[PDB]
Parts: C-alpha cells; sequence; structure tokens
C-alpha cells in the first residue's frame, strides 16, 4: 500500500469511521483515522485559505484554515515525520465525494521544501506556485477525476458544464518532480504548503472534503478510496 | 526594560544563575534563566551553524547548532510569542566576554519573517542575507564592541589586531530596519534565522556566548550585561 | 542635491519640460526628462500593477506597467546604475499633484535586491513585501503628506476623509534600511520591484504621478519638486 | 530535431565550426555557432561560478562566469526567447569531452522560473537548488555519461575511479519537471540560474564545456552531438 501524510479538510462527518460529529480539520498519519482534529466551521461558497508547516527539528505538523472576516481553525500533532515518510516523496492535493458533493476547487497552491546542512545555502530546496491552472499543466499529474477549467482553476473532483458538482468523485494532482523530504547528512528538513480552495455545494450536508498529502513517489488512488477516504486510503482502518 | 526572547549559544556554565554544567544552548524568553536547554559540546576553532524557526500555528521555538561531522544539537520551547514580544521588534545578534574569552564571529546571517493572512502572497514579510560584512554596515546597528573588520566578517567581542579576543567585552548588531512580527489580523506569523559562527580562545574554559535575539525596536545593551549576562539582561532574574 | 534614478508612471503631460503629449512611462535618469518613455493608457479607476527590474551584467533598467485585461506598456533604457548610484541607497515611490489631481493610492509593494559573488548564496539580499500598510508603518520613512489609510493602502498624496484628492500635493514612502545595491567585489548586482496602484480622479486631465525611485540614502523632498517634478527633483533640467 | 538555447563554456576552440580562437562563454540560440561571445580565461583546477539571467521585458539574455578573485567573463545578447522557445521546456546541463578531455563536475545548480501577472504574487513560479546531489537523483533526468559521485558532485562526463577524465564522454542532467516559462497571458516571464563548476584536466588544451541550456520536454542527446558540440545539437549548422 501506498504511505501517507495528510492535512484534511473533511466536509462530512462519518462517525462511523471515527469522525468527529462536524466538520473538522485534521493531521492524518498512515490512516483517514486523523491523530488530531479541530472543529471546522466551513462556509460554503466563500474562498478559503489552508496554510500546512512542519520542520524536523520542532517536529510538529501544524495547518491553519481561515476564510477572511469569518473564521480560523487550527490543529497540530507531534511527530517524527521523516520516520513515517520515505526519502523521496510526491506531495499533492486529493478531494472527493460520495453520497452527498461538493465543488472541489483549487484556486492556487504552493509548497516549499528545504534539506539544510551546515550554511545560509541549503542543501536542496524546491518550491513552486501557481496562482492559476494552464489547460494543459505538463508540471502536474492528474489522476481520477481531476481537471483544469477555463477559468484556470484546478477542479479536483467532477463538476458538469455549468459548474454543478457530480458526486462519486475522486481526484488527485502531485507536482511532476519527486521531492527529497529527508536524508541522513541533514541538519533539518521542512516543508510549507498553502493553498486557496472553494467549496459550492447544493447539499445540505456537504462532502467529502479535499486534503494536501505526501506520498511515495509512486502513489495512485487506492481501490475503494472514495467518499470517506478521501482519495488516500484503501481502508478506514 | 527591553523585552527580549533569545537563543543563548552558551559557552560558559554559570551555574550560580541557573547553567547548566556544560555549555549548553539555551531558549531564554525574558529571562537569561533558559526555559529549556540542551548541551552543546562546543568546537573551538570550527565553524558552527545555528538555524532557529518560530510560527504562531504550531507555537513551537526552536533551535539547532551545528558543526559538520561532528555535533548536532537541538533545543525547543513551547511558547506564545506573539503574546510574549511587541507587535514590532528588532532582530539581532549579542555576544560577550567576562573573565574569560573567546572570539565571537559571525561570518553570515540571514532572517525571513513573514505575516500571511488569507492568500499565497503574505501581508508582510522581511528577508535579508548577509554572507559577508561590508566595513560600513550601513544596514546594521553595531553596538557596544561590535565591528566588521577586514576579512568581512562581524566581530560581535573585541579582537585585538592580530585577533587574540579580549575579555570584558560586549556587542551586538541588529538589523536596521523594525520587524512587524505580528499583526492582530494575521492569520499565521513566523520566523526563521540562521547564522554561522567562528568561536575561537586560549582560555581552559572559554566564555560567554552568542545569542540570537528579538527584541523591542528601540532595544540596548542594558548596563550591567556584561559576560554570563550576554548583553541582553540587567540582572540574573 | 540628491542623485535620483526613477522609473515614473506619468499621468499628465507636460509638454514644455520635455514629456510626451500624452501619459506615458518614463525611465528617469537624474533628471525628470526620461532617457526613453512609451506611451501609456491609463485606465481611472482601476487597479494597475508595475515590475522593474535591473541587474548589472545586462545593464538594462527596464519596466512594465499593466491593467488586467486591458493593457500593457513597456519601457527600457540600457544604463550602468551602478555607475550613477551610490554604493547605499534607499528606494521608496513617490507621488504628485499639482493645480489637476488624483489618488496616488499604492496597494501592495515589493521589492528585492542581491549583490552576487561566486556561489548560489548571495554575498547579501534584502526583500521586503506588503500586501497591506498597516496604520503605523514602522518599517516605512513617510515623506511630505504620505500616510497610510484605514483600509491598509499607502496613500502617497492627500485625500479627503471621504477619498476625493486634493491638489498641490507631494508624498514619499521610504523603505527605513537602506540597501547595499553595488559593492566592488560583487559578481552581479540586481534589483527588482513591483507595486500595485489605483489611481481615481474627477479631473479629465488627472496629474500628476507616481514613480519607484533609488536615491542617496539620505534622500528628501526637494524644494519645489511639487507637481510635473513627482516629487523627486528641484528643477526640470 | 530539439529546439536549443543554451549559455556554453566553452573551454576548446573550434575554429572551423565558428569558434573564437581562444576558450570562451557564447550564448546559442538553436545553432552551435554562438550569437554572441566573450573570450573566457579558464582557471583549470579552480572552482567557477555561472549566473545567467532573462526577463521577457528587456529580452536580454546574460551570463557571467568567475573565478574568485581571478576573472570574470560577461556576455549578452538581446533576442526574444519566448518567440524561440516552446511555451512548456525541461532545463539543463549538458558537457562533452571528445579527442580531448576534462571533468565536467557540477558542484551546485539553482534555478528559478517566474511568470506574472498583476500582482506581487505570481502566476506560477519555479525554484530549485542544489548544493549536493544525491547518489540517487529523483529529481533529476540523468542522460548519457552523467553520474553523481561519493561526494555528492554531478560528474557531467566519463570519470575514472580515481577521478581522471575520458575522452569521447557525453552527459546531461535535466530537473524532472517541466517549466512553463511562457504563456499568452503573462505580464512577464523570467528565469534566473546559478551553478558552481569544476573543470580538472591533464591535457594541454582541454575540452570541451559545460552548458546550461533550455529546451523542448522531450530533449534528448542528438545522436552526433559529441565532443564540439556539446551534446546538444546533431550538426554545426
Ligand atoms: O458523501 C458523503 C458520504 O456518502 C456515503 O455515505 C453516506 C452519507 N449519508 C448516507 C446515508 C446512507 C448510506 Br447507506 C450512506 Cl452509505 C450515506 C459514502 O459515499 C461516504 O463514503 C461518504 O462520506
Ligand atoms: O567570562 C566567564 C565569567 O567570568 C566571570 O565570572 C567567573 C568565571 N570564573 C570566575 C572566578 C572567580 C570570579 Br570572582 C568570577 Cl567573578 C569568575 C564573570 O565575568 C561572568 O559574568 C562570566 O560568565
Ligand atoms: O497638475 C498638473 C500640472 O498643474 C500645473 O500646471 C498646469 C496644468 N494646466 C495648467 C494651466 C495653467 C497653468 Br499657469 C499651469 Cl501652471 C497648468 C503645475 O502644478 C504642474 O507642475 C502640474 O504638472
Ligand atoms: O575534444 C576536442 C575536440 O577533439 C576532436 O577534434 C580535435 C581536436 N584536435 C584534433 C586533431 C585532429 C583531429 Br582529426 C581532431 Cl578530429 C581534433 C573532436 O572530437 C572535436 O569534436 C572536439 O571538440
Ligand atoms: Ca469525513
Ligand atoms: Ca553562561
Ligand atoms: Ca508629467
Ligand atoms: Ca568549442
Ligand atoms: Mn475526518
Ligand atoms: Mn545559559
Ligand atoms: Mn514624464
Ligand atoms: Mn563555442
Amino acid at each position: 500500500a501506498d504511505t501517507i501524510v495528510a492535512v484534511e479538510l473533511d466536509s462530512y462527518p462519518n462517525t462511523d469511521i471515527g469522525d468527529p460529529s462536524y466538520p473538522h480539520i485534521g493531521i492524518d498519519i498512515k490512516s483517514i483515522r486523523s491523530k488530531s482534529t479541530a472543529r471546522w466551521n466551513m462556509q460554503t461558497g466563500k474562498v478559503g485559505t489552508a496554510h500546512i508547516s512542519y520542520n524536523s527539528v520542532a517536529k510538529r505538523l501544524s495547518a491553519v484554515v481561515s476564510y477572511s472576516g469569518t473564521s480560523s481553525t487550527t490543529v497540530s500533532y507531534d511527530v517524527d515525520l521523516n520516520n513515517v515518510l520515505p526519502e523521496w516523496v510526491r506531495v499533492g492535493l486529493s478531494a472527493t465525494t460520495g453520497l452527498y458533493k461538493e465543488t472541489n476547487t483549487i484556486l492556487s497552491w504552493s509548497f516549499t521544501s528545504k534539506l539544510k546542512t551546515n550554511s545560509i545555502a541549503d542543501a536542496n530546496s524546491l518550491h513552486f506556485s501557481f496562482s492559476q491552472f494552464s489547460q494543459n499543466p505538463k508540471d502536474l499529474i492528474l489522476q481520477g477525476d481531476a481537471t483544469t477549467d477555463s477559468d484556470g482553476n484546478l477542479q479536483l473532483t467532477r463538476v458538469s458544464s455549468d459548474g454543478s458538482p457530480q458526486g462519486s468523485s475522486v481526484g488527485r494532482a502531485l507536482f511532476y518532480a519527486p521531492v527529497h523530504i529527508w536524508e541522513k547528512s541533514a541538519v533539518v528538513a521542512s516543508f510549507d504548503a498553502t493553498f486557496t480552495f472553494l467549496i459550492k455545494s447544493p447539499d445540505r450536508d456537504p462532502a467529502d472534503g479535499i486534503t494536501f498529502f505526501i506520498a511515495n513517489t509512486d502513489t495512485s488512488i487506492p481501490s475503494g478510496s472514495g467518499g470517506r477516504l478521501l482519495g488516500l486510503f484503501p481502508d478506514a482502518n
């Protein structure tokens, strides 16, 4: 199976697999059953922003999800990630719908990884930033239903020609190049990610959510990973 | 008095004011009596590197001090810094000698602060990097004995025309511009700093150390802050 | 007198001091009489963006001023800037009104300077970015009429409590720290600047314009520099 | 055939295909016959640094190649690159030996591309930096003889187990992800690259050189591109 570390923006509470009874953000370490969650007052139809950070000295994975003027939700978890993940990874965004649905629209996405040793000049860094997505994004690996649309946005899940979201959809976008997130001689390894998103829905209880995730480089959408599994895991273990 | 947050590279153990009985790195929150320390196997005559990081989501101030091939020391402390520090600050390096002495030579120094809201474009950022220091550094506020020398290095404490360190010395260097490290509407505030240093000494027990610190913008060397107080505090409370 | 290098967004044609007969952007080297200009179809009431770049290898100062979907104007000039400017400078924005008027509202401003030698790690860099301006910007030197307003914007020229622009106004904002833009041992020196602006006016022929400029560190608004002189020069020579 | 833009550090003068009669740096636009060259006093056995820059406003491709304390060579050429290159590219380093030989050792390599529109936040950016190369660089496409060695350096051309260079060698390293270097709606597109290199040789006239190049994403070493052709072109046209 894949090896998965993820920050989930979980719009739909699946209490039968350990979700809290409200929409939440969570930190997922090799399981959909989040190691840490926080209540998320998500705002359908508003543009939100997520910021995710980690470094190997502090060993604290943190995320904040915000809507201008409305709400800020933070979640953190203490974990040695470079003990969980392989040394080379790909990074990506995932999203799903299930019986219930929502758009999972990514408006922008940026990421920075640094592998330091003894200097101000790092041993390695990778930074990418997209504030719009081209119609043929050659630096993205699109998986499942993920497409880019005429407005330059990344639609992780299926939307109709009029933009209405569809159920039973899964899609992911990985950055094309592998990322060297740890190396035995590194003094410190860090990563930071930001994305902005727009979740719209006609459902009373929209679903299922969006994640930023880090995985083995050959990661692919698991069989049976739809809906509540957010396109990351094959089961709810 | 000034308001001080600092990471100390403390070369001399002053057990009578709460130092551990070995050279150590420490996190100092408004007191020379570190809130957290780690044993530091410091290598006289070798170039070392310090990396310091913090963000307001994780609320964990961490530092790693390293010598290539030799040693790595890490220390962390959980603290809401933007509750300790004013909204505007200056950032700097300090060093001292006392009865015992050492060079406190800074070879390079970089710093980044970010004040984010809802976007990939921050509300504010400041980044500076020096890999050498000019003879008249107009973007530094030099305090006490601090000078720049013919090799382009920053000598925080007094050195002879032949480079031999002198006792009873204190010096600091602040970046000229104030730094906006928090603002009530910020989603996240972060800072990162790196410097490389060279501590040489003919003393069996060199002293006193080097710090990276953050203070009120009008910070100045306190009266009586020499030696064990590292040019940051007026007393050992 | 001051030593001035500037990119002017000149909204008002003063043909009697060498302006073209249309609104224009220009490159100014120690004179309001631009060394190079380009016609600027400026859009009152729309947010524009300016990008300015230079490096000491290419020795070409270039600027592009754009309005989304509407227009793009470019101007360039071949010049050895590090032969014109002192080694230490301050960088800033200026604006004026005269008999005719306009708002000179800066919404965001960023700047990067790099002083390189033999490595990927530079000898020096400075980067700052403002996507909003605080009510008390301690890292800006405000000169003349320049203020920051309740929306977080920088108003270079005087505006009424209702936002109506006033005539006979001059204002500038400098970054607080001096910038080391050349050094004899540098392999390459570069700078880049971006700002976004909003010019509104009830006048048929708004005036006078906005500049990004680089000057001696002790630069101040010259006597008699109002209106057509854009707060940069004491005369039209 | 491939579409090639390159900066060549040409150590061996092949006057029969248009080289100057001395080692030189050159700007190559779809031909090994450089559009612009400069004399290069290359220093065998010393570490050199190359810096390359371009932006679509200035439309000037420039390079500087330097040895600390010894020499600086600059070359520039005015060209609309985004009229020469496809919209998506890969970027890389190449090197060759022929009858004569040299090591073509890359010690570090960094690259930044920016695709801007109306804001401080770009429409796209990609930045990578390597100050050492891992034994299995999963973010590099190694072509021909290129390998990474035990010191963490990139050896573009073949070297013996003792480090002696071999003749008749060609090797290239491309960054894994494609790069979006132009887009019709971009206000400005820019790129910058730096690498440091070490050329050693026992030959009186070492050969053949190192390039930084930009090409169609599916670029590969052309048949017959050895020696004087630097692994970039199939012929000397
Ligand atoms: O899209 C939201 C959810 O829809 C389905 O689960 C249900 C939500 N309400 C229900 C009511 C009945 C049944 Br049976 C199911 Cl399976 C559900 C499943 O597709 C879940 O994986 C998904 O999280
Ligand atoms: O430079 C190292 C130290 O030297 C002095 O303290 C002493 C170190 N060994 C001693 C022995 C005797 C006395 Br009395 C003192 Cl005050 C010291 C003081 O200057 C200390 O502040 C300083 O940390
Ligand atoms: O604000 C626009 C201009 O207004 C004044 O110049 C005039 C513009 N139209 C005029 C008509 C008459 C006279 Br007299 C003047 Cl001085 C002007 C002067 O203040 C100029 O410096 C300025 O560029
Ligand atoms: O490595 C340097 C050069 O060696 C060969 O060319 C020669 C350099 N000196 C010569 C002398 C004779 C002949 Br025949 C050749 Cl082909 C050469 C060829 O391999 C060239 O492509 C290459 O640039
Ligand atoms: Ca769920
Ligand atoms: Ca001590
Ligand atoms: Ca004018
Ligand atoms: Ca040649
Ligand atoms: Mn969940
Ligand atoms: Mn201590
Ligand atoms: Mn003009
Ligand atoms: Mn040549």
